């Protein structure tokens, strides 16, 4: 379960890493332009529950749950 993402608001970075254990729902947030991509708890990709702790509102996040999914 890896993840093609970057910790801070990175528009030019999605290094591949692995952070699941209890959260393999790899969320990719796309707020305005900065994508808040981080790892997530499978049982939390409802609506804004993903970018809730990562700034929520009317974004367009895509959370995969299989592997880097990128």
């Amino acid at each position: 379960l890896q993840c093609y993402n970057c910790p801070n608001p990175t528009a030019d970075c999605k290094t591949a890493v692995n952070c699941s254990s209890d959260f393999d729902a790899c969320l990719i947030t796309k707020a305005g332009l900065q994508v808040y991509n981080k790892c997530w708890k499978f049982e939390h990709c409802n609506f804004n529950d993903v970018t809730t702790r990562l700034r929520e509102n009317e974004l367009t996040y895509y959370c995969c749950k299989k592997d880097l999914c990128n």
